């Protein structure tokens, strides 16, 4: 269709996506199966628009859809979207396998780190608007 998008209630509109404020903190594998299972993914960014709107939600540390888990350094976004976009906070990541999922740190900028997946933390997923 070409009329006004919505997104599902508890969702949040930014352009063509809806975005959900997961606040359960949990692992990074547990909170990408939480999305999968609420119809999408963890957030992929795709600019500095994405990355403000995403930081004027969320209210901490959030996990996102980024993973480097089987090549070492080798980013990916669990929604298979392109990695075209980058905000590492200064020095990351330090692509260690051992820490090889991406959040959204407490630094107010909510630059990139790279935090082993078993840390616990609230995150945030996307998908398609309707």
């Amino acid at each position: 269709h070409h009329h006004a998008l919505v997104c599902p209630a508890g969702w949040t509109l930014h352009g063509q996506r809806c975005f959900y404020s997961e606040a359960t903190a949990m692992t990074w594998d547990l909170a990408e199966a939480n999305c999968v299972n609420k119809g999408g993914h963890l957030a992929s960014i795709h600019s500095l628009e994405e990355q403000l709107y995403i930081k004027d939600i969320v209210a901490g540390i959030v996990w996102i859809g980024g993973s480097a888990c089987k090549v070492a350094g080798a980013w990916s976004w669990t929604d298979g979207t392109p990695v075209d976009y980058r905000t590492w906070c200064p020095t990351k990541p330090n692509d260690i396998l051992s820490d090889c999922c991406m959040q959204m740190t407490a630094a107010v900028d909510k630059c990139w780190d790279d935090l082993p997946c078993p840390a616990s933390h609230a995150s945030i997923c996307a998908k398609a608007a309707i």
